[PDB]
């Protein structure tokens, strides 16, 4: 009866979303999809424990079976470490994943007619790619020579250039560093996303000021293009092109999306994230880390575990959590895996269950936050809005009609 | 009898802002107002006449007389020495200008109650300045090895070596960057002076969870400035000085009314993004607190003086220029302690703000209500009719008094 789904790493999480995430599978995915799940905790009460290991096995297990499921987890800081009573400051289990798989990460945000977006001309979503979190800096305390070298190792002759010759007091210094591999997965998993999706690609930089670093990353990108992408991107109608930044932002805000965009100096926390944060639409923003190979995946929503409103569902008081970031997760993750194994079943799933998720909002059926977007953020009723758990039902009963509907 | 304006440093331009430029001296300025002026003219034919001597000593004028006004310059690339036939590839006035005066720029956007905000909370503006990556330092990484960063010290004393990255794998890329504490410090007055002048709270942003020792010094400074130099001025005029993470800088920003100066450790493109790029304001802050150059954020409109070229009817919003000259009489008079010249720059940003708000305006800002496919030839002014327009109004204005 129900949909074979084929092979898919889930990691559990933590708080709010951890709620929420079971709700999915339990009235969304299982009542219709048969998966081969490989299921890790990545809790924190289990990531103690574990020593962190289950955020490693997790991690290969991405690699293994090319499709993985993320709920969001809590990072570890000073603070946390008194709740749980932690062992250790962990890492981010994010970082860690994302250091053993690689990839770009892409953002995008989930568009509904009657939730306004920040720019009105935006029909389409706007898909982000990205990569001084590798930065070296310190504080120069005196006068003095600051130098950047290059030592080969082959023993051959080393490169000095001179930063800058301090003759007067002090200042500050730093020293950032790309690799022509970690530019390659970042062109092939753009060209890659591009083709996935039907739309074209822009790659912006700032190559006029930084004609060298940024030089770098114009000249990989094109060379891929040429060789590998051309021909498959001219097949599809669509395109690649690069742009200096400031023509981009423009271009962008001109635009009615639907395209990707490659960004090379990019600060995804700032420039989509707390942007969201701030116009209030975090729970309609997705994540997906895109491997280089063009078969490993790992989908996840943008936001956090939400532990404001986790601490209200523990004092007994009504939620209203947006799960349309979660449900993306698992609707990419699923589309994904249906891709690799040419199953039209649940191609067709992931597809309708996107679709039941807008349709329901564009109803008039939505979370708190989304009421907020329509009538100003401090001005929701409650009859505005359904709760976590209502919400979650109107989305299933949906999902019941939508799935009975397609037969013919 | 005219009003008795002073000193002023003011920049002739080129394309469509020249001719905007003559029409605000003519109709708005020159019929009210008497000035010492000392003009110079950065026409691009002119500097390349004087091998952009020009450009210098406009620069060297306005630290001697303190205000100066200037009109958008084309700065020439490869398509602009053919179109001139220009001796060389003269490097951009306003580079010129900002290298010999030093200071800060702060953007700020003109707001209108009957036009659309990006973001529709934000009823006052918000001034933001850049600090300025232009002295960086890139190379290409050709294949495996170490790329460290050294610091020795004048004495020879010591020597520390830190590790940019080890190369293990291919080559790359690879940069060095630096600020020296006097850069930082003329950030910090030019940023707390902004803030006093306008009497509106002042926020500096910084990645210093990240870059904790380069962007921690921007946030030690900025703290160390206003506790000895500006903390008592401030609580004399009730505002504040605050470090904010830019993270939660941005979701306080989108969430806020605005009205506030934001100094920026990291618009114009988002104007133009937006189609309000006539409407925005840009201001070089000298850290001395004496020293202003006033200009519109926008360029010389060279697709809008092609169509006036060739006849066509152009719609040019002229506010931002208008604005420019507005700032730098402000400037003038308040250096001055003149009465006169004071209420005459704030009545002519008035007068510009209340005929877009009766409905007189130009096609980006009748775009920017209904969308620029709805909008019909009646429901904006070309530049002209909006120039005398604005002229009818200010005299009114001025006459009521
Ligand atoms: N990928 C991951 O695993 C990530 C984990 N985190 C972790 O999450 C925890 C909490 O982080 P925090 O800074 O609060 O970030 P969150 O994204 O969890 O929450 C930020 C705020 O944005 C709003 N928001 C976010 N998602 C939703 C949603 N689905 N529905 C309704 N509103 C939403 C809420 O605003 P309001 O309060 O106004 O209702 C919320 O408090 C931390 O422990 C952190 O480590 C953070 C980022 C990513
Ligand atoms: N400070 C300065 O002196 C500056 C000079 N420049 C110079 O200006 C020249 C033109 O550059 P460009 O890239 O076109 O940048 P501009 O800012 O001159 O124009 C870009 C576009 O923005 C819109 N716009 C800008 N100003 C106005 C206005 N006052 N009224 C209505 N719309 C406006 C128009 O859009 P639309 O086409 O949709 O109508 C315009 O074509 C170049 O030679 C460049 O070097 C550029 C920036 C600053
Ligand atoms: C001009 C410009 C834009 C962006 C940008 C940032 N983030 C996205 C996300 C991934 N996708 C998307 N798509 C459609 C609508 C939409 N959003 C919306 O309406 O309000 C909320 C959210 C965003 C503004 C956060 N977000 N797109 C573009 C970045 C830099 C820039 F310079
Ligand atoms: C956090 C954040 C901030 C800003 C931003 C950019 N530029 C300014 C300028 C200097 N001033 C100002 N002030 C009030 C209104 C206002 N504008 C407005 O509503 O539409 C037109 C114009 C600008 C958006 C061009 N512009 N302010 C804020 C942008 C995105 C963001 F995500």
């Amino acid at each position: 009866k129900k949909i074979s789904g084929g092979s898919v790493v889930e990691m559990q999480g933590d708080e709010m979303t951890r709620i929420i995430w079971e709700l999915i599978k339990e009235k969304l995915i299982f009542p219709y999809v048969e998966l081969d799940l490989h299921s890790y905790d990545l809790g924190i009460e289990n990531r103690d424990a574990t020593n962190d290991q289950v955020t490693k096995d997790a991690a290969e297990a991405i690699k293994k079976h090319n499709v993985g499921v993320k709920c969001a987890t809590i990072t570890p800081d000073e603070k946390r470490v008194e709740e749980f009573k932690l062992k250790q400051m962990w890492k981010s289990p994010n970082g860690t994943i994302r250091n053993i798989l690689g990839g770009t990460v892409f953002r995008e945000a989930i568009i509904c007619k009657n939730i306004p977006r920040l720019v009105s001309g935006w029909v389409k979503p706007i898909i982000i790619g990205h990569h001084q979190y590798r930065a070296t800096d310190f504080v120069v305390p005196g006068p003095g020579k600051v130098e950047i070298t290059y030592t080969p190792s082959d023993g051959t002759q080393k490169v000095t250039y001179l930063v800058h010759n301090f003759e007067e007091g002090g200042g500050v210094a730093m020293g950032m560093y790309n690799q022509d591999k970690s530019i390659e997965d970042f062109a092939h998993s753009s060209f890659q996303m591009a083709l996935s999706k039907g739309w074209p690609l822009y790659l912006s930089t700032k190559n006029t000021i930084l004609k060298k670093y940024d030089g770098r990353f114009k000249d990989i990108f094109q060379e891929i293009y040429d060789k590998q992408y051309k021909s498959q991107f001219e097949a599809q109608k669509i395109w690649y092109e690069h742009r200096l930044i400031d023509d981009m932002v423009a271009q962008a805000m001109k635009s009615e999306g639907g395209f990707i965009w490659a960004c090379k100096n990019y600060d995804g926390d700032v420039q989509s994230d707390s942007v969201a944060q701030g116009y209030g639409s975090l729970g309609m923003m997705t994540s997906v880390l895109v491997c280089p190979d063009g078969k490993t995946v790992e989908a996840e929503a943008a936001h956090g575990t939400v532990t404001r409103h986790y601490r209200m569902y523990q004092k007994g008081q009504e939620t209203s959590t947006n799960p349309i970031a979660s449900i993306f997760a698992w609707t990419r993750g699923l589309a994904h895996r249906a891709k690799l194994d040419n199953n039209k079943e649940l191609a067709f799933f992931a597809n309708a269950l996107e679709e039941v998720s807008i349709e329901t909002i564009e109803a008039g059926f939505m979370t708190k936050d989304l009421a907020a977007c329509i009538k100003g953020l401090p001005n929701v009723q409650r009859s505005d809005y359904l709760n976590t758990f209502e919400f979650m039902d109107k989305l299933g009963e949906n999902l019941k009609i939508k799935l009975a509907q397609a037969k013919l």
